[PDB]
């Protein structure tokens, strides 16, 4: 089959990429027991045993292949518009129950607070399992990612896309069970399937709960005495400990690290790191502690991550490093750095070459020194042959974060994290935890440790982008971040009660106690 | 050998790319007698047959492989910085002699006008031959392209970079012949040769005359009575025909079609197409004819090219079409135009969606209909399997160039072209000549007629980018532009007298004579 031959040829290329620039390969083989060849043959078998397989089929098989790496940064997108979604958002309680927390439509028999029991006569947990990847380990993170695709399928991601209607068995809060008939919002495929066209081909002739949400879903922690009216959701409340003694506590939500994609961001007005700074000043002056909600964050720019970290300390913070796979491509970046900073010996000279700030991070002679150090280390590894999985190297050469020159929050911090924190959102709590700067609370993060790089190549299988991880992050003490993530100091999952009434009062009550203990420092 | 295995693996990927998205393949096989598998096997031999090869050696072989396509748009750049340069510019006359026309250095032994006889003891011609591509066809375009690298060698382009002193043998205008010792401005390689690193690579272990010159190199054809002071070089001169009768003739130079790269261009200010409109309004009033200097133009933005062409006609012009190779990547681009203009149904909406214009080309409902038609034509081809080399299709669906609404030049035009006009500089004369709007004078254009795409992929051979041609432009009469380019009406090459005495008097006298015959409308 033409379609089949194309998929096998492209499968071998993706297989090849994994052997050239996939830094976590060795980790996956040892941690998951993953085997490139077997996994590859397992996919070839699915392609070869179909029957006039469709382009869609092949895309689905290739996505599962890359899906077997159990890597959030490793995936495959296709040139396919087909999709189907249901205007519902659910959240799972620590005791295994799924509740609707948001409905985006008309008074359907499904309301917020109802519990989801089945999908097409099958228990929700069993339907989710069919959405897991080949090497599913059972982490909360993989579970949640699967949940997110329960009501949002896209051919561009390799999902099977359903159409028509489906049955959801829901449970009302007063015990009434009802089977509800819902209809997928379906967008038909626009790219014609290559198999249908194959026989007619002629030889050439001449002549919110969303990840990244600004506000998040947590209700205020107590009476508000102050509130920011800018980009970020931030405010001051008064919490009374178990001794009727009031305390002023700051609350701030860091929604994403790709600052330009922030809801309501205006490229003409002042950058987001400047408004963040205005909020910290207020907090430094009028608060005794700071709660930072970092849940449901996709990550984004590292330099921005560093920018925010630099305003939450008055002492340098040690940073993790990355084991990299080097090619002459990285070597040229190294040389570019060294020449750009060649004649830099003063703070003024640093800014003249790098700018006043790098996405919020203050530029100094120290920044220029780190970057030069970075280029020298890349060049040294290259000449030493340490290029398959390099000695750990810090991004941009930054060994540590130095306190911002003007604003520095120095009181106790309590960061809230969850299974939907990836990339920089993994790093934020890692840095604060390992440097003992803050109390980490919530549930283990996703474990997406390594920078991504995308690869595009012409093909007739519909592959648009294959993204891969080019590094393996390692913490001060040796622990890898990939797949493990960051464990919180206090495991605090959401209960059925927190979710069922959308009050999260048991979660917030817990958070308030911890903070009070931080203040009273007992 | 590791560097060799890698080059063979990467060569095989380049070979594959040519079997998937290289539109002029069929044309190269029949017009050039080129054979993929044959050239490939030849490259493999050079690699294997080499005694412990270096990275740059392999890069040279892969560049020679791609150069065998004899396509100005097909090339390979490498992550390498080594390079050598000599501060001289040379121009070849029709009789086959090379005279210096520019010296970017101190008053050395070489002067403008001197004739270049040899380089490194070998005659100039033989030195150029070492630079020709596998399937060199003797065209002037190919020989000028090689001449451009005589004094500029870059490893980033796969050239062998020389260094040290060399000998240029020249001849003074009065007969004296001298051997001049010179030194290459040499930049050594900064990206370590992988072959030198191979033995120690450890296994992964866990934890003017330039193309695009604004002014060009032609001196005014007569006394300047008027002169523009904008970005372009334009003026009005009074050419007294054979009978002393003075005629006011304008002169305009179109340096490039990538307006953003123009000399002194300023984004924060009025666009080049607006200044072009200003200049034309002036010629419509104060000239009886117009000479367009379009030599040494690298091409650029198609829309911008249509913009300028719409301001030089009062009647519509037929446009060439393209035979494209299609993958779902292109099908998606097509669908995107269709959704973007899904609700466009009036002139006003057309501009709300596209802007008052697209790089100078007047936006109208017709324009939008053209774009939707383009998306529909691509979809139809896909559904028919006409994807290896589709039936001809106009870029953006633009069947014809519609005259600019505010400014149009009605009087006769003379366009000067040469072998260093590529891409859009091929189309400009092709459109005017096919629609009988202008007199084309000079020498055949390069013949680079197809759109390009760039491919990147991780590798240890140091390949940065590989550009390929994804389309074959076809003229109304059925002739291809690729390799053939466009032939002028009057063949007027630059004679030795034109070059040596840097006056192009023989040339400009012929141009002036040809003009007056047009103003006399005989």
């Amino acid at each position: 089959s033409l379609v089949c031959k194309n998929a096998l040829q492209d499968l071998s290329f993706l297989e090849h990429l994994l052997q050239v620039k996939y830094a976590p390969k060795t980790w996956k083989e040892q941690y998951l027991g993953w085997d490139l060849v077997q996994s590859s043959v397992s996919a070839q078998q699915k392609l070869r045993t179909q029957e006039n397989p469709s382009t869609s089929f092949c895309q689905q098989v290739l996505a599962d292949f890359i899906g077997g790496l159990n890597d959030f940064h490793a995936g495959v997108t296709f040139f396919a518009i087909e999709s189907a979604y249901l205007p519902y958002t659910v959240q799972k309680s620590s005791d295994g129950r799924f509740y609707f927390v948001d409905i985006m439509t008309f008074s359907s028999e499904i309301r917020v607070g109802d519990e989801l029991l089945e999908v097409d006569g099958a228990p929700v947990q069993d339907v989710l399992a069919t959405l897991y990847g080949s090497n599913h380990k059972g982490t909360a993170a993989e579970e949640s990612a699967a949940l997110r695709t329960l009501f949002s399928r896209m051919a561009s991601l390799g999902h099977k896309v359903p159409s028509g209607r489906t049955t959801l068995k829901i449970r009302r809060p007063f015990g009434t069970t009802r089977e509800v008939r819902v209809k997928w919002r379906y967008v038909p495929e626009g790219v014609g399937d290559l198999a249908t066209i194959a026989p007619s081909i002629r030889a050439p002739q001449l002549q919110g709960y969303n990840i990244g949400s600004t506000d998040g879903f947590l209700p205020v922690i107590g009476p508000v005495i102050w509130e920011s009216e800018g980009l970020f959701r931030a405010y001051i409340s008064s919490v009374t400990d178990g001794d009727g003694k009031s305390h002023k506590v700051g609350f701030l939500r860091i929604p994403t690290y790709s600052w330009q994609d922030m809801e309501d961001f205006d490229p003409s007005g002042p950058p987001p790191w400047e408004e963040f700074a205005k909020i910290i000043q207020v907090f430094s002056s009028n608060t005794e502690a700071l709660i930072i909600d970092q849940t449901n964050n996709p990550g984004g720019s590292v330099l921005y991550l560093y920018a925010l970290l630099s305003m939450l300390t008055d002492r340098p913070l040690e940073l993790p490093k990355h084991r990299m796979i080097l090619t002459q491509d990285e070597v040229v970046d190294a040389l570019d750095w060294l020449t750009l900073l060649e004649n830099v010996d003063t703070n003024v000279e640093s800014r003249l070459a790098l700018g006043d700030n790098m996405e919020g991070y203050t530029v100094d002679l120290q920044v220029a020194e780190y970057l030069k150090s970075f280029g020298r280390q890349v060049l040294n590894c290259w000449s030493k042959g340490d290029i398959e999985l390099s000695t750990p190297i810090p991004l941009f050469g930054f060994e540590k974060i130095h306190p911002h020159p003007r604003v520095q929050y120095s009181k106790p911090i309590c960061v809230l994290i969850n299974e939907q924190d990836f990339s920089c959102a993994d790093f934020f709590p890692v840095v604060l935890k390992d440097n003992d700067r803050a109390l980490i609370v919530g549930t283990r993060t996703a474990g997406a440790g390594g920078f991504v790089f995308n690869v595009q190549f012409p093909n007739r299988t519909g592959i648009k982008t294959c993204s891969l991880t080019g590094s393996l992050a390692v913490r001060e003490h040796g622990a890898f971040i990939e797949n493990i993530g960051v464990e919180p100091h206090i495991d605090l999952p959401f209960t059925a009660n927190d979710i069922r009434y959308k009050g999260y009062s048991e979660y917030l009550d817990k958070v308030k106690k911890l903070v009070c203990q931080l203040i009273n420092n007992d």
